[PDB]
């Protein structure tokens, strides 16, 4: 599976099989993921990849912070940008009907069990690192998002982790010199699913793009 | 060519042949990278691709700014962090080793070609609004990302180069954009010299050891 082919089946996976993921496989994925560059090749990425029992206390452990209401919310910084406008949401809002086109919170404590992913990686590093190394950390993790599906596998990234993240670094027993970015939910897409089905939009190049010189 | 075999092949190139790279080429790379995923489907990045006459004049107002010596810097953000410890320290370093021992004056030297895209044809900004933040950021490095193994996937090359943030006020001012936007990095692009020292020596990187734990496996 090309390079291009595997940037163009990658898409936010939402429904998962319960098909074993092969730990082996996923072992050697990080192995080639680790290729991804950063700045000065720090490689600021850690990860803990959780399964079976430990997975199930991660979501439980946050399960306790849901029901909380909104006192059980625990940023580790701002997903969404303060001062977002109106147009840059018309993106969010162009992907949000077509992923459903009350009801809301149903579906997204989905997210809090990962979709059913029997696996779970969380992407993690330490306080000192700045936006650049973040900037890294996306390069690793769309370098393993691609591997999975050229491996026949599925994934989901989940920012909504970040939403407990004191909860999860103290269930992961991770310290609070770490902060964590994302969640990666991984496993075997339910390929038969409405959710994972439907065509993604993207903005054109007009948007995206300009050239000077030529 | 295989997304494995892109991740594998590609490397920071710091050595490129002066043949041009092809606009055409160059969109194709770009609508099938823009299928990069980012938080809220938001695309945050933005990028402002120059080659010829324009690139030059970028090269020469920051080479004005270069020979101000310090007092020239214009620093977009903190590049390395402040106070950066070990292991992360020592991992710049040695492969800082790996890449001058395959060619302090003459150090110093090399260090300056990177504000010549090491003489690549194409170099590519990559910035976003000043309203983005660190999730933001690792948005456009997953689209970064994208192009870079596109590009080793098609036959051409990159290096990714944060060094253009040290002078961001003057790129920003030679592109014409605005105090509204912030420069992430520039891209290097261009077609590799398969045979320069610089371009062959193995890159490191630390075992897994250091980076994934598992849980409940
Ligand atoms: C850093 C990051 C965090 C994300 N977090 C979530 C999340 O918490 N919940 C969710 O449903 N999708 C999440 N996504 C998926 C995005 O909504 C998705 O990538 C975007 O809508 C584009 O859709 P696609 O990836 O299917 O092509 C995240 C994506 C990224 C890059
Ligand atoms: C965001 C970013 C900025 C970078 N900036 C520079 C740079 O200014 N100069 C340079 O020589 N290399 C730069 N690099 C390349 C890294 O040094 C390189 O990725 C690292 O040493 C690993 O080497 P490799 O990518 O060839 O495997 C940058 C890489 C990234 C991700």
């Amino acid at each position: 599976l090309s390079a291009s082919e595997a940037l163009a089946r990658r898409r936010s996976v939402r429904a998962f099989t319960d098909r074993p993921v092969d730990r082996a496989l996923l072992a050697r994925i990080f192995e080639i993921a680790q290729r991804a560059p950063s700045g000065g090749n720090l490689q600021p990425w850690q990860a803990t990849v959780v399964t079976g029992e430990r997975w199930q206390a991660v979501q439980d452990a946050v399960a306790a912070r849901i029901v909380m209401g909104r006192e059980g919310f625990q940023p580790e910084y701002d997903i969404a940008p303060r001062g977002l406008t109106d147009p840059w949401d018309s993106r969010r809002f162009g992907v949000g009907e077509a992923l459903y086109a009350a009801g809301r919170i149903a579906q997204f404590q989905q997210n809090y069990r990962g979709f059913g992913a029997p696996v779970m990686l969380f992407l993690h590093c330490s306080r000192i690192m700045g936006p650049p190394q973040w900037a890294d950390m996306g390069m690793w993790l769309q370098s393993v998002m691609l591997l999975l599906v050229e491996h026949g596998l599925a994934s989901c990234p989940q920012e909504c982790w970040a939403m407990y993240g004191a909860t999860v670094r103290a269930e992961l027993g991770l310290g609070d010199d770490q902060i964590l970015f994302s969640g990666l939910a991984i496993g075997h897409a339910d390929e038969e699913a409405p959710v994972n089905r439907w065509p993604v939009p993207r903005v054109g190049l007009d948007e995206v793009i300009d050239w000077q010189g030529f």
